[PDB]
């Protein structure tokens, strides 16, 4: 799956995530939103199961972008946690955790959760 | 909060995480578990934000381990999300997710969803 | 919304979602999972924002299962939270939480999370 | 668990939860947050296990608010998803989803995620 996963990936908010798997697990790329307070290509960086299961199962991976790059900042950071499915109709489904810096008084609303599925088309 | 940040960390389980946050945005380091199937240490990587606000905010920032090293591979990724705040009781407070690589079938079973708090002590 | 959120859903996974929704605000029924240790029918009970914004936006609701009935006893509940989007292609979009009863030492590994969306064929 | 859940918590914002546990499984009560878009009591209903496992295992349970009372819509709904945990020491230890009805643009903003843990002191 180092080959299944490098590549470039869309969602269906037409964000675009640009990814290189690595033998040894890495995963490095860049992340462009298509919402929120975003512009432009921010780094990300992750990890994945380099030797999943050969069973049918998915490959779990994570990765982080932290939403600061020359453009803006966004005192913010997501992570992606979920799997890899290979094929023709190749996914990574994923669900998210976006979480603002905020005073201790607002950490209760410093988190939204979603979720996002990736595509090799659109 | 390069200074802040970088260094060990120990969560509620007693989970260790040694981290070392670059100029740029970066993480990297080890993470060892002290729950679930692991065993020893795990490389992670994650992202912050570099030039938080400066206005008693946290600062935001995240981290991937896939839970694959010489000893173990738990066909499994954990990303955390959360916001570092300073000052003589430091903490990284965290939300995370734990992806299994599982079938399509299984896929609605994929996700644990927690939280951790990491201090500097203990 | 009364009108609108009354009646039959089914999921992505094929369960059924069977609900009322009262004028004050309460959500009444039964809910049937076509997976998980699930068999037959549960009893569900939520609310609904019964008097939503007219500018286009959702209406917030969320309701509760707990998987005891006469055949069953799943030692676990699954909370919906999500918004009923109305028109042509009505839905119900959520994110859900299950968690199981665990011992303290096993409580990092109580919770999933997950995402169902829901409409009124299939 | 039926004497064990009934009555007053508060948790760590200052909130305020009162519930009854009725024989069959329901949760119904209110509940007053001490912090948002909110005032006074607004209603609640829920499910719990009425027979859980008799092993030193948590109850599990779940309860929803729809943001909405005589005095503020906030056009928002939260569900929560836990453990109760007798004892000297009894706790329900939860996560939370908070949705807020949004415009079908914004739905990836609709969800706020979080932990309360509620005692019967403080």
């Amino acid at each position: 799956d180092e080959a299944g996963i490098t590549g470039t990936w869309y969602n269906q908010l037409g964000s675009t995530f640009i990814v290189t798997a690595g033998a040894d697990g890495a995963l490095t790329g860049t992340y462009e939103s298509a919402v929120g307070n975003a512009e432009s290509r921010y780094v990300l960086t992750g990890r994945y199961d380099s030797a999943p299961a050969t069973d049918g199962s998915g490959t779990a991976l994570g990765w982080t972008v932290a939403w600061k790059n020359n453009y803006r900042n966004a005192h913010s950071a997501t992570t992606w946690s979920g799997q890899y499915v290979g094929g023709a109709e190749a996914r990574i489904n994923t669900q998210w955790l976006l979480t603002s810096g905020t005073t201790e008084a607002n950490a209760w609303k410093s988190t939204l959760v979603g979720h996002d599925t990736f595509t090799k088309v659109k």
